[PDB]
Protein backbone atom coordinates (compact mmCIF):
# COMPACT_ATOMS: atom_id res chain seq x y z
CA UNK A 1 0.00 0.00 0.00
CA UNK A 2 0.94 3.82 -0.67
CA UNK A 3 -0.20 7.41 -1.62
CA UNK A 4 0.71 10.02 -4.05
CA UNK A 5 4.75 10.84 -4.49
CA UNK A 6 5.78 14.23 -2.42
CA UNK A 7 8.85 15.95 -4.02
CA UNK A 8 9.34 19.48 -2.17
CA UNK A 9 6.22 20.04 -0.21
CA UNK A 10 4.01 19.80 -3.54
CA UNK A 11 2.11 16.34 -4.43
CA UNK A 12 3.19 15.16 -7.34
CA UNK A 13 0.93 12.64 -8.33
CA UNK A 14 2.09 10.65 -11.22
CA UNK A 15 2.78 6.67 -10.34
CA UNK A 16 2.80 4.06 -10.57
CA UNK A 17 3.90 4.48 -13.79
CA UNK A 18 6.11 6.95 -12.91
CA UNK A 19 8.76 6.81 -9.42
CA UNK A 20 12.40 7.60 -8.84
CA UNK A 21 11.69 11.75 -9.23
CA UNK A 22 13.91 14.06 -9.23
CA UNK A 23 13.33 17.86 -9.07
CA UNK A 24 14.21 20.34 -12.53
CA UNK A 25 12.54 23.28 -11.58
CA UNK A 26 9.54 25.65 -11.71
CA UNK A 27 7.54 25.59 -14.83
CA UNK A 28 4.28 27.77 -15.68
CA UNK A 29 1.77 26.91 -13.11
CA UNK A 30 3.65 24.43 -11.20
CA UNK A 31 6.57 22.14 -10.53
CA UNK A 32 8.65 19.77 -13.19
CA UNK A 33 10.46 16.94 -12.34
CA UNK A 34 12.38 14.10 -14.20
CA UNK A 35 10.83 10.74 -12.95
CA UNK A 36 11.71 6.86 -14.36
CA UNK A 37 8.57 5.86 -17.04
CA UNK A 38 7.92 1.95 -15.67
CA UNK A 39 6.62 1.06 -19.54
CA UNK A 40 9.49 2.20 -21.84
CA UNK A 41 11.89 1.91 -19.38
CA UNK A 42 12.87 5.55 -20.23
CA UNK A 43 13.13 8.53 -17.60
CA UNK A 44 11.04 11.58 -18.94
CA UNK A 45 10.24 14.87 -18.35
CA UNK A 46 6.95 15.86 -16.64
CA UNK A 47 5.40 18.85 -15.65
CA UNK A 48 2.74 19.52 -12.91
CA UNK A 49 -0.38 22.20 -14.63
CA UNK A 50 -3.07 23.47 -11.82
CA UNK A 51 -4.63 26.33 -14.04
CA UNK A 52 -8.37 26.02 -13.33
CA UNK A 53 -9.22 28.52 -10.96
CA UNK A 54 -7.83 31.29 -13.96
CA UNK A 55 -9.31 31.57 -17.26
CA UNK A 56 -5.97 32.51 -19.24
CA UNK A 57 -4.22 29.89 -17.44
CA UNK A 58 -6.66 27.26 -18.56
CA UNK A 59 -6.70 29.02 -22.22
CA UNK A 60 -2.88 28.42 -22.14
CA UNK A 61 -3.36 25.29 -20.96
CA UNK A 62 -5.25 23.96 -24.03
CA UNK A 63 -4.06 25.68 -26.53
CA UNK A 64 -0.56 24.10 -25.70
CA UNK A 65 -2.25 20.67 -25.02
CA UNK A 66 -4.26 20.74 -28.25
CA UNK A 67 -1.18 21.86 -30.64
CA UNK A 68 0.91 19.41 -29.18
CA UNK A 69 -1.08 16.87 -29.40
CA UNK A 70 -1.80 17.42 -33.52
CA UNK A 71 1.92 18.45 -34.28
CA UNK A 72 4.10 15.18 -35.00
CA UNK A 73 7.94 16.81 -35.63
CA UNK A 74 11.77 15.50 -35.23
CA UNK A 75 12.10 19.55 -33.73
CA UNK A 76 9.07 20.20 -31.89
CA UNK A 77 8.57 18.14 -28.53
CA UNK A 78 5.95 15.93 -28.18
CA UNK A 79 3.47 14.63 -25.49
CA UNK A 80 4.29 11.07 -24.36
CA UNK A 81 1.35 11.03 -21.51
CA UNK A 82 -1.03 13.31 -19.62
CA UNK A 83 -1.99 12.40 -15.96
CA UNK A 84 -4.58 13.37 -14.55
CA UNK A 85 -8.11 11.93 -12.15
CA UNK A 86 -10.43 10.10 -13.97
CA UNK A 87 -13.65 12.68 -13.04
CA UNK A 88 -13.71 16.62 -13.76
CA UNK A 89 -14.78 17.00 -9.98
CA UNK A 90 -11.53 15.31 -8.74
CA UNK A 91 -9.39 16.26 -11.55
CA UNK A 92 -6.88 19.21 -10.21
CA UNK A 93 -3.62 19.38 -11.41
CA UNK A 94 -2.85 18.07 -14.86
CA UNK A 95 0.94 16.47 -15.69
CA UNK A 96 2.06 16.50 -19.06
CA UNK A 97 5.00 13.43 -19.85
CA UNK A 98 7.85 14.52 -22.60
CA UNK A 99 10.75 13.26 -23.72
CA UNK A 100 13.48 13.65 -21.34
CA UNK A 101 15.94 16.34 -22.80
CA UNK A 102 19.75 17.25 -21.27
CA UNK A 103 19.69 20.63 -20.90
CA UNK A 104 18.13 23.77 -23.27
CA UNK A 105 19.69 26.63 -24.76
CA UNK A 106 19.58 29.21 -22.18
CA UNK A 107 21.60 27.00 -19.68
CA UNK A 108 24.06 26.25 -22.56
CA UNK A 109 24.55 29.76 -23.47
CA UNK A 110 25.11 30.39 -20.14
CA UNK A 111 28.00 27.59 -19.75
CA UNK A 112 29.40 27.15 -22.76
CA UNK A 113 31.24 28.97 -26.39
CA UNK A 114 29.21 27.64 -29.64
CA UNK A 115 30.88 26.85 -32.60
CA UNK A 116 30.05 27.65 -35.76
CA UNK A 117 29.41 24.40 -36.89
CA UNK A 118 27.17 24.09 -33.74
CA UNK A 119 25.24 27.67 -34.43
CA UNK A 120 24.72 26.21 -37.78
CA UNK A 121 23.14 23.03 -36.90
CA UNK A 122 20.98 24.62 -34.16
CA UNK A 123 19.94 27.35 -36.36
CA UNK A 124 19.15 24.80 -38.84
CA UNK A 125 16.88 22.92 -36.57
CA UNK A 126 14.71 25.57 -35.14
CA UNK A 127 13.83 26.77 -38.77
CA UNK A 128 13.09 23.21 -39.63
CA UNK A 129 10.63 23.21 -36.39
CA UNK A 130 9.57 26.77 -37.66
CA UNK A 131 8.18 25.68 -41.44
CA UNK A 132 6.29 22.93 -39.80
CA UNK A 133 4.42 25.48 -37.24
CA UNK A 134 3.95 28.04 -39.60
CA UNK A 135 3.06 25.61 -42.17
CA UNK A 136 0.20 24.89 -40.00
CA UNK A 137 -0.79 28.66 -39.86
CA UNK A 138 0.28 28.87 -36.18
CA UNK A 139 2.82 31.49 -35.14
CA UNK A 140 4.89 30.32 -31.48
CA UNK A 141 4.83 33.48 -29.93
CA UNK A 142 7.50 33.15 -27.48
CA UNK A 143 10.40 32.07 -28.46
CA UNK A 144 13.53 32.45 -27.00
CA UNK A 145 16.48 29.84 -26.02
CA UNK A 146 14.82 28.64 -22.49
CA UNK A 147 12.13 27.15 -24.71
CA UNK A 148 14.87 25.56 -27.37
CA UNK A 149 15.28 21.57 -25.71
CA UNK A 150 18.81 20.18 -26.36
CA UNK A 151 19.91 16.69 -25.97
CA UNK A 152 23.04 14.73 -25.40
CA UNK A 153 23.68 15.01 -29.26
CA UNK A 154 22.44 18.20 -29.43
CA UNK A 155 19.34 17.63 -31.11
CA UNK A 156 16.70 20.15 -30.76
CA UNK A 157 13.30 20.74 -30.25
CA UNK A 158 10.87 23.85 -29.77
CA UNK A 159 8.69 23.24 -26.75
CA UNK A 160 6.06 25.99 -24.81
CA UNK A 161 3.29 26.54 -27.16
CA UNK A 162 1.18 28.40 -24.36
CA UNK A 163 1.66 31.51 -26.17
CA UNK A 164 1.00 30.42 -29.64
CA UNK A 165 -1.85 31.64 -32.29
CA UNK A 166 -3.04 30.87 -34.90
CA UNK A 167 -1.88 33.80 -37.81
CA UNK A 168 -3.94 36.91 -38.67
CA UNK A 169 -2.28 38.89 -40.69
CA UNK A 170 -5.57 41.12 -41.55
CA UNK A 171 -6.02 42.06 -38.21
CA UNK A 172 -2.48 42.21 -36.93
CA UNK A 173 -2.70 46.68 -36.82
CA UNK A 174 -2.89 48.39 -33.43
CA UNK A 175 -1.63 51.74 -31.42
CA UNK A 176 1.65 52.73 -30.25
CA UNK A 177 2.44 50.88 -27.08
CA UNK A 178 -0.16 48.59 -26.86
CA UNK A 179 0.66 46.44 -23.99
CA UNK A 180 2.20 42.62 -24.95
CA UNK A 181 2.94 39.22 -23.04
CA UNK A 182 5.48 37.39 -25.09
CA UNK A 183 9.08 37.97 -23.85
CA UNK A 184 10.49 41.42 -23.36
CA UNK A 185 14.40 40.54 -25.58
CA UNK A 186 12.94 39.02 -28.58
CA UNK A 187 9.99 41.45 -29.22
CA UNK A 188 10.14 42.56 -32.72
CA UNK A 189 10.05 46.65 -33.33
CA UNK A 190 6.45 46.44 -34.47
CA UNK A 191 5.08 45.27 -31.10
CA UNK A 192 6.06 48.47 -29.66
CA UNK A 193 4.88 50.64 -32.44
CA UNK A 194 1.64 49.18 -34.26
CA UNK A 195 1.58 45.26 -34.28
CA UNK A 196 -0.27 42.37 -32.44
CA UNK A 197 2.24 40.07 -33.15
CA UNK A 198 -0.30 37.99 -35.46
CA UNK A 199 1.82 37.13 -38.89
CA UNK A 200 4.94 34.70 -39.11
CA UNK A 201 7.49 37.96 -39.14
CA UNK A 202 7.31 38.26 -35.57
CA UNK A 203 8.70 34.88 -34.96
CA UNK A 204 11.33 35.29 -37.63
CA UNK A 205 12.62 38.28 -35.36
CA UNK A 206 12.62 36.25 -32.12
CA UNK A 207 14.72 33.46 -34.26
CA UNK A 208 17.13 36.02 -35.27
CA UNK A 209 17.37 37.14 -31.72
CA UNK A 210 18.49 33.48 -30.87
CA UNK A 211 21.02 33.55 -33.63
CA UNK A 212 22.90 36.68 -32.18
CA UNK A 213 22.57 35.34 -28.77
CA UNK A 214 24.36 32.32 -29.79
CA UNK A 215 27.36 34.44 -31.73
CA UNK A 216 28.06 35.98 -28.91
CA UNK A 217 26.69 34.15 -25.72
CA UNK A 218 25.06 37.55 -24.58
CA UNK A 219 21.50 38.89 -25.87
CA UNK A 220 21.53 41.30 -28.47
CA UNK A 221 18.76 43.58 -27.37
CA UNK A 222 18.83 43.67 -23.59
CA UNK A 223 15.70 45.87 -22.50
CA UNK A 224 15.04 46.36 -19.11
CA UNK A 225 11.10 47.80 -19.94
CA UNK A 226 8.62 47.97 -22.70
CA UNK A 227 10.07 51.21 -24.60
CA UNK A 228 13.50 50.51 -23.67
CA UNK A 229 13.54 47.33 -25.96
CA UNK A 230 12.81 49.74 -28.97
CA UNK A 231 15.99 51.92 -27.82
CA UNK A 232 18.17 48.87 -28.00
CA UNK A 233 17.09 47.41 -31.47
CA UNK A 234 17.68 51.27 -32.82
CA UNK A 235 20.55 51.33 -31.11
CA UNK A 236 22.09 48.69 -33.77
CA UNK A 237 19.82 48.87 -36.61
CA UNK A 238 19.84 52.55 -36.62
CA UNK A 239 17.39 54.92 -37.36
CA UNK A 240 14.27 53.74 -39.78
CA UNK A 241 14.55 54.78 -43.56
CA UNK A 242 11.38 57.18 -44.61
CA UNK A 243 10.11 53.89 -46.63
CA UNK A 244 10.36 51.87 -43.73
CA UNK A 245 8.12 54.90 -41.83
CA UNK A 246 6.00 55.27 -44.35
CA UNK A 247 4.88 51.88 -43.54
CA UNK A 248 3.89 52.76 -40.41
CA UNK A 249 0.42 55.09 -40.58
CA UNK A 250 -0.22 55.42 -36.94
CA UNK A 251 0.25 58.64 -36.39
CA UNK A 252 1.76 58.47 -32.45
CA UNK A 253 4.36 55.41 -33.55
CA UNK A 254 5.77 57.58 -36.31
CA UNK A 255 6.08 60.82 -34.59
CA UNK A 256 7.95 58.95 -32.22
CA UNK A 257 10.82 57.61 -34.33
CA UNK A 258 10.75 60.86 -36.00
CA UNK A 259 11.59 63.05 -32.87
CA UNK A 260 14.46 60.49 -32.23
CA UNK A 261 18.32 62.22 -32.87
CA UNK A 262 19.54 59.66 -35.96
CA UNK A 263 21.32 56.56 -34.80
CA UNK A 264 23.33 55.19 -37.43
CA UNK A 265 23.61 51.38 -38.10
CA UNK A 266 26.21 49.24 -36.20
CA UNK A 267 27.80 47.38 -38.48
CA UNK A 268 27.41 42.80 -38.00
CA UNK A 269 30.99 42.48 -38.60
CA UNK A 270 31.52 44.45 -36.15
CA UNK A 271 29.37 43.39 -33.35
CA UNK A 272 30.21 40.00 -34.06
CA UNK A 273 33.86 39.74 -35.37
CA UNK A 274 34.57 36.36 -35.10
CA UNK A 275 31.19 35.65 -36.88
CA UNK A 276 30.95 33.70 -40.30
CA UNK A 277 30.04 36.07 -42.57
CA UNK A 278 26.97 33.98 -44.63
CA UNK A 279 25.68 33.59 -40.42
CA UNK A 280 25.87 37.67 -40.63
CA UNK A 281 23.61 38.14 -43.85
CA UNK A 282 20.91 35.60 -42.72
CA UNK A 283 20.94 37.53 -39.34
CA UNK A 284 20.41 41.02 -41.42
CA UNK A 285 17.76 39.23 -43.45
CA UNK A 286 15.86 38.42 -39.54
CA UNK A 287 16.41 41.31 -38.27
CA UNK A 288 14.83 43.69 -40.92
CA UNK A 289 13.08 46.55 -38.99
CA UNK A 290 10.52 46.23 -41.53
CA UNK A 291 8.53 43.00 -41.29
CA UNK A 292 7.10 43.19 -44.90
CA UNK A 293 10.85 42.94 -45.65
CA UNK A 294 12.06 40.43 -43.15
CA UNK A 295 13.16 37.12 -44.37
CA UNK A 296 10.32 34.59 -44.34
CA UNK A 297 11.48 30.98 -42.67
CA UNK A 298 11.41 28.83 -45.99
CA UNK A 299 13.75 31.85 -47.43
CA UNK A 300 16.20 31.41 -44.19
CA UNK A 301 16.23 27.75 -44.44
CA UNK A 302 17.24 28.18 -48.65
CA UNK A 303 19.82 30.46 -47.42
CA UNK A 304 23.41 29.67 -47.82
CA UNK A 305 24.84 29.70 -44.54
CA UNK A 306 22.24 26.26 -43.74
CA UNK A 307 23.86 24.87 -47.32
CA UNK A 308 25.05 22.10 -45.60
CA UNK A 309 21.67 21.17 -43.99
CA UNK A 310 19.18 22.94 -47.01
CA UNK A 311 16.81 20.02 -47.97
CA UNK A 312 13.40 21.05 -48.47
CA UNK A 313 12.03 17.15 -48.97
CA UNK A 314 13.25 16.66 -45.39
CA UNK A 315 11.61 19.95 -44.12
CA UNK A 316 7.92 18.35 -43.21
CA UNK A 317 4.87 20.70 -43.63
CA UNK A 318 1.53 20.32 -41.09
CA UNK A 319 -0.70 17.80 -42.98
CA UNK A 320 -3.69 19.72 -41.05
CA UNK A 321 -3.27 23.30 -40.39
CA UNK A 322 -5.25 24.87 -37.67
CA UNK A 323 -11.24 30.40 -27.25
CA UNK A 324 -11.03 34.15 -25.68
CA UNK A 325 -14.72 34.48 -24.26
CA UNK A 326 -15.34 30.50 -23.28
CA UNK A 327 -14.98 30.62 -19.03
CA UNK A 328 -12.73 28.73 -16.99
CA UNK A 329 -15.34 26.01 -16.35
CA UNK A 330 -16.07 24.88 -20.39
CA UNK A 331 -12.00 25.18 -20.87
CA UNK A 332 -12.29 22.33 -18.13
CA UNK A 333 -14.38 20.77 -19.53
CA UNK A 334 -12.54 21.05 -22.96
CA UNK A 335 -9.02 20.11 -21.15
CA UNK A 336 -10.09 16.83 -19.28
CA UNK A 337 -11.76 15.92 -23.50
CA UNK A 338 -8.21 17.00 -25.01
CA UNK A 339 -6.98 14.53 -22.68
CA UNK A 340 -9.45 11.44 -22.37
CA UNK A 341 -7.28 9.56 -24.76
CA UNK A 342 -4.52 9.20 -22.58
CA UNK A 343 -6.84 7.21 -19.87
CA UNK A 344 -7.10 3.83 -18.83
CA UNK A 345 -10.50 2.68 -20.70
CL1 LIG B 1 9.57 19.22 -21.43
C1 LIG B 1 11.20 19.14 -20.80
C2 LIG B 1 11.66 20.10 -19.91
N1 LIG B 1 12.90 20.06 -19.42
C3 LIG B 1 13.67 19.05 -19.85
N2 LIG B 1 14.93 18.99 -19.37
C4 LIG B 1 15.57 20.04 -18.58
C5 LIG B 1 16.80 19.48 -17.91
C6 LIG B 1 17.54 20.57 -17.18
O1 LIG B 1 17.92 21.63 -18.07
C7 LIG B 1 16.76 22.25 -18.64
C8 LIG B 1 15.94 21.26 -19.44
N3 LIG B 1 13.32 18.08 -20.71
C9 LIG B 1 12.06 18.15 -21.18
Amino acid sequence: GAGPEMVRGQVFDVGPRYTNLSYIGEGAYGMVCSAYDNVNKVRVAIKKISPFEHQTYCQRTLREIKILLRFRHENIIGINDIIRAPTIEQMKDVYIVQDLMETDLYKLLKTQHLSNDHICYFLYQILRGLKYIHSANVLHRDLKPSNLLLNTTCDLKICDFGLARVADPDHDHTGFLTEYVATRWYRAPEIMLNSKGYTKSIDIWSVGCILAEMLSNRPIFPGKHYLDQLNHILGILGSPSQEDLNCIINLKARNYLLSLPHKNKVPWNRLFPNADSKALDLLDKMLTFNPHKRIEVEQALAHPYLEQYYDPSDEPIAEAPFLDDLPKEKLKELIFEETARFQPG
